[PDB]
């Protein structure tokens, strides 16, 4: 049993783990911060927004939303001022990576916010499905192993 | 490495993982917005911290940073306010529990911060409150 739980979390991807791109609340990186797009941004419930320039499968930063603690709405200041000033890493990998390697990524100091890229020969490009994160991976261990 | 994790998930008690009382940074209820406790808020780098009334092991209420959002320190705006607009629920839990456990709970949609109780017989006998744990407290002790 604790063997079938401990090789079928090992099986998985992060594919059949992630939340869907379409499921994702997402920002766009012209947006301007005012009272709807803040009050939807609190609303939306999600600690790290990502944020993406044009095509929304292209994704440039990262929006933690404790940082707009002092941003007023009526000064309506561009998110573009934040997103341009952090340029945090933005995280990738491949929709085939196994979890564990995952945790190794995590592990080393990477942001616990990935981003699932899949080769499309549909020359081939990567296209983006979806989101997937630490608080996912931990969450598969103690659902699979029970 | 998924094993390391899973194992290290299930002996951890909340006790080993948390941040003591004394080291927590707190906020009295009565607090007001001024620039300094606004300042103090964001430097401190804690997305949710709790509230108390009178003395520290009293936790009445919890702050989700992000709320202020909505606030600006020259309006000089009671905490009290904000505390009671939002009625945000505090989470206690017992110090024997393991952190997948606690994980289980904040999956539930509690809060992500958790006040860490013991019992206390040495003197009638009443809860004691050691400190709390945050689910980014119990995340990071997997990756370590």
């Amino acid at each position: 049993n604790m063997i079938q739980g401990a090789l079928e979390l090992r099986t998985k991807t992060v594919e059949d783990i992630m939340t869907q791109l379409q499921d994702c609340f997402m920002i766009r990186s012209d947006a301007i911060l005012d009272f709807n797009t803040m009050s939807e941004i609190m609303e939306s419930g999600y600690t790290r927004i990502p944020v993406f320039e044009d095509e929304q499968s292209n994704i440039v930063d990262i929006l933690y939303v404790k940082d707009l603690a002092f941003v007023d709405p009526d000064d309506c200041t561009p998110l573009k001022t934040i997103t341009r000033f952090y340029n945090h890493p933005v995280h990738f990998v491949f929709h085939d990576t196994k979890l564990d390697a995952m945790l190794e990524e995590f592990k080393k100091g990477k942001s616990h916010l990935a981003i699932v890229q899949k080769v499309n020969n549909e020359d081939p490009f990567y296209e983006v499905l979806g989101l997937v994160t630490l608080e996912d991976v931990i969450e598969e261990i103690i659902k699979s192993e029970i």
